[PDB]
């Protein structure tokens, strides 16, 4: 996250870091038992942490589970990453507490102009690299599709939406992949793709997950 703030530990309590050995996306805890996060952030391996705020310290509030199965959506297309989610399902269920805990669906897609939180353990800077250990934050307005698509043209499909800042500064980055994007309580994105971070005219790309919940709900009942 670049130009955001320090979120407090714990203060995202459905923020989810995925690791391989080493912190590498970000995702969103939808019930006890599966994560939502970017199909571009697909890889064997995978555990899932819970609870986190540094993720480089045992701080006693963390659940580190193993995924027993991922499911990347039937029609990722990684070249333009259209249909950019993934389902993550933890080998056993998580307990819910302050700390941890689920984050809704929703049951309608979020409008232009509404304030979000975008959160994650990205790359802070816009040039260089640094990359924090405690959980950032950012608040961010959905764009117009009209300005989303001027910025990416032809690029943005019906499956995404542009959120941030035209002027720069703010944004998402590298290392935020998969994380959520949270609207009015509810999961409406997931940290996809940008053109570099808080450039000018090039805000974050978001999946627009109201198309997903569908999709989402029938695989989380048959697996
Ligand atoms: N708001 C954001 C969020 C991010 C997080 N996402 C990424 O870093 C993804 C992961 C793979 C690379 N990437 C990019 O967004 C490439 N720039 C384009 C690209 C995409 C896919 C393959 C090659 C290139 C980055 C920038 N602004
Ligand atoms: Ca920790």
């Amino acid at each position: 996250i670049v130009g955001g703030y320090t979120c407090g530990a714990n203060t995202v309590p459905y923020q989810v870091s995925l690791n391989s050995g080493y912190h590498f996306c970000g995702g969103s805890l939808i019930n006890s038992q599966w994560v939502v996060s970017a199909a571009h952030c697909y890889k064997s391996g995978i555990q899932v942490r819970l609870g986190e705020d540094n993720i480089n310290v045992v701080e006693g509030n963390e659940q580190f589970i193993s995924a027993s199965k991922s499911i990347v959506h039937p029609s990722y297309n990684s070249n333009t990453l259209n249909n950019d989610i993934m389902l993550i399902k933890l080998k056993s269920a998580a307990s819910l507490n302050s700390r941890v805990a689920s984050i809704s669906l929703p049951t309608s897609c979020a409008s232009a102009g509404t304030q979000c939180l975008i959160s994650g353990w990205g790359n802070t800077k816009s040039s260089g690299t640094s990359y924090p250990d405690v959980l950032k934050c950012l608040k961010a307005p959905i764009l117009s599709d009209s300005s989303c698509k001027s910025a990416y043209p032809g690029q943005i499909t019906s499956n995404m939406f542009c959120a941030g800042y035209l002027e720069g500064g703010k944004d998402s980055c590298q290392g935020d992949s998969g994380g959520p994007v949270v609207c009015s309580g509810k999961l409406q994105g997931i940290v996809s793709w940008g053109s570099g971070c808080a450039q000018k005219n090039k805000p974050g790309v978001y999946t627009k997950v109201c198309n997903y919940v569908s999709w989402i709900k029938q695989t989380i009942a048959s697996n």
